[PDB]
């Protein structure tokens, strides 16, 4: 079914910082597909509004370019849950987080997948983390993923991790 889990007690204030989104996968190849693919996003920092919404940093080569975009996640009544905002209104989940190493996201349409869904491993170090790649895997068993992406350090310390 669809991201069946989330983070009991999430002090969004401490997720604040950088992270490496160092892995990710998706329902759909042509979601991480090309280099361009939509969902190829590339997180550099999350930002907590002190009002309590969340404010992303990605960034995302769109023309040519590894570009830099900003998206705001905003607040929901259930912590962990955030919506950003376009013409469909997706929404950012967030499975797990130990605040120091890792944090496993995602973020869904509401209108099914296959069609959408998008999940990320973020480590705080440009390392490979075995173990927050384990909690990915195990907790996307669950879930209706077609691709999955893994980088490299020396990837990782690159824009749009070349
Ligand atoms: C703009 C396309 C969707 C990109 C959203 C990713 C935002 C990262 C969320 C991190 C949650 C802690
Ligand atoms: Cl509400």
């Amino acid at each position: 079914l669809i991201v069946t889990q989330t983070m009991k007690g999430l002090d969004i204030q401490k997720v604040a910082g950088t992270w490496y989104s160092l892995a990710m996968a998706a329902s759909d190849i042509s979601l991480l597909d090309a280099q361009s693919a939509p969902l190829r996003v590339y997180v550099e920092e999350l930002k907590p509004t002190p009002e309590g919404d969340l404010e992303i940093l990605l960034q995302k080569w769109e023309n040519g370019e590894c570009a830099q975009k900003k998206i705001i996640a905003e607040k929901t009544k259930i912590p962990a849950v955030f919506k950003i905002d376009a013409l469909n209104e997706n929404k950012v989940l967030v499975l797990d987080t130990d605040y120091k190493k890792y944090l496993l996201f995602c973020m869904e349409n509401s209108a099914e997948p296959e069609q959408s869904l998008a999940c990320q491993c973020l480590v705080r170090t440009p390392e490979v983390d075995d173990e927050a790649l384990e909690k990915f895997d195990k907790a996307l068993k669950a879930l209706p993923m077609h691709i999955r992406l893994s980088f490299n350090p020396t990837q990782l310390e690159e824009q749009c991790h070349i």
